[PDB]
């Protein structure tokens, strides 16, 4: 079992490049199910989801490869049961049904995994797949879903709103008859990836980045080349990094405008931001930062993916700050792993009272998900004395060389294989 042994404390300072979206190559690659002619993929990110998800598809029969660039053959796609070994590691299998129906009219997939920051339902993605004419089984957590023909428009309003099942259904819609409106459709910035790419392919969709999607269904879609966007969350874990270390990073290959929130936020943490086009810079003129009230909700609010970043912050900034999480349930794992490392926060609820110390101590903690490890990763940096972070595998699933990228910043960091 892989671990970071970290020696702190080191200020974290200088310049990153930021990676191409987890969340946004996911779906993106999932959606080349639909394309009939090979696709490009542009600044996809070397991520553990991203090479299970190339195998997924190639073992669903489409051809795929990579290098910079991922390159998308699902012309001949002709395996309609996505394996069981690569669904449950991660998240963004879920995202092989809707397309498989879409196309082929059957899919089965088994229920996801990932971080298990709560059940994580997928019911949503059930119920849009159902509204555009699926029938749909779930037996021995398989969820079995089918098509006689193709599927068929629907006006379908989202009872909760959900990232996922936003892009199930618009990607599934692509191929439908007729037209589909999506109403409380999610807005984040990788749905907007997602539609701007299955536009590339030929498919009609707008309202993309509103709460309401129209997408126009077409019989098929082509190919393309498309270039992702840049990752807010990668780029918010840095920002943090430099915060609370009372540093200053500059971010090149960066998307201001999908970080709204979080920037207001670091600025009233006392950071000085600036932006640029394709960058943001963070310094901090050596203090330590404010303590910050903060709420998550979907976007364009404060992301609960950088909520376990912003409780490490609370616990090094001066006074009391709480964080509320909205968006799931047991998303608090970091914060008895953070309280080893000397911090003091209270969980009432679905929120964390968190009242800041100057310095944190070393101590062998425990990663639990994506979010919460590089959070432990960076408390590791910032502590006084050595830091052992276990299971780190969990980072490698969202983070593209998060320790050549810390290191570069002045990190001492080793990856320790094998205790
Ligand atoms: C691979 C990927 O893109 N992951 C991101 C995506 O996940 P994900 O797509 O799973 O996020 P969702 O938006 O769907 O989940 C949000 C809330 O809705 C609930 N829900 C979701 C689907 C459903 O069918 N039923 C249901 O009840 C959830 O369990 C949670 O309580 O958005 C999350 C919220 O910004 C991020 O934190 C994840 O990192």
């Amino acid at each position: 079992m892989d671990k970071f042994r970290v020696q702190g404390p080191t200020k974290l300072q200088g310049e990153v490049t930021i990676s191409g979206a987890k969340n946004a190559a996911l779906p993106i690659l999932f959606a080349a199910l639909l394309a009939e002619e090979p696709v490009e993929i542009q600044n996809v990110p070397k991520l553990k989801d991203v090479d299970t998800s190339m195998k997924l598809l190639s073992q669903l029969g489409a051809k795929v490869e990579r290098x910079g660039s991922v390159h998308i053959d699902a012309r001949d796609v002709n395996v309609f049961c996505a394996p069981y070994d690569l669904v449950k590691t991660m998240r963004a299998s879920i995202w092989a049904l809707g397309p498989l129906v879409a196309r082929f009219g059957q899919g089965q997939v088994s229920l996801p995994g990932g971080c298990t920051i709560g059940a994580r339902p997928v019911d949503l993605h059930i119920s849009g797949l159902e509204q555009l004419g699926a029938t749909i089984k779930l037996e021995e957590g398989y969820v079995k879903a089918s098509v006689d023909g193709r599927l068929k428009g629907a006006h379908i309003v989202m009872d909760k709103v959900s990232v996922g099942a936003t892009v199930t259904i618009m990607c599934a819609a692509t191929l439908a008859e007729g037209t589909t409106i999506i109403e409380n459709a999610a807005r984040e910035p990788e749905i907007v990836d997602t539609a701007n790419f299955l536009i590339t392919l030929g498919a009609k969709i707008s309202g993309q980045g509103t709460d309401r999607i129209v997408i126009e269904g077409v019989e098929r879609l082509g190919g393309g080349v498309y270039r992702v966007l840049p990752d807010r969350i990668e780029t918010g874990t840095f920002l943090v990094a430099a915060a609370i270390s009372r540093g200053k990073i500059i971010c090149r290959n960066a998307q201001p405008d999908t970080l709204d929130a979080v920037l207001a936020k670091l600025r009233d943490a006392g950071a000085d931001i600036e932006v640029g086009e394709d960058w943001i810079s963070l310094d901090m003129h050596g203090k330590r930062p404010k303590a910050v009230n903060v709420r998550t909700a979907p976007h364009p609010a404060f992301p609960t993916d950088m909520q376990a970043q912003f409780t490490l912050l609370n616990l090094v900034a001066e006074g009391t700050g709480f964080i509320t999480e909205t968006v799931f349930e047991n998303r608090f794992m970091h914060v008895p792993e953070l309280s080893r490392m000397g911090a003091h926060a209270e969980i009432e609820s679905n929120t964390v009272i968190c009242h800041g110390v100057e310095k944190l101590s070393g101590a062998q903690v425990m990663a639990t998900d994506l979010r919460a490890s590089a959070s432990l990763v960076l408390a590791g940096c910032i502590a006084e004395g050595t830091t052992v972070v276990d299971r780190i595998y969990h980072i490698d699933r969202g983070y593209e060389r998060i320790e050549d990228k810390l290191r570069a910043l002045g990190a001492n960091i080793e990856r320790v294989k094998g205790e």
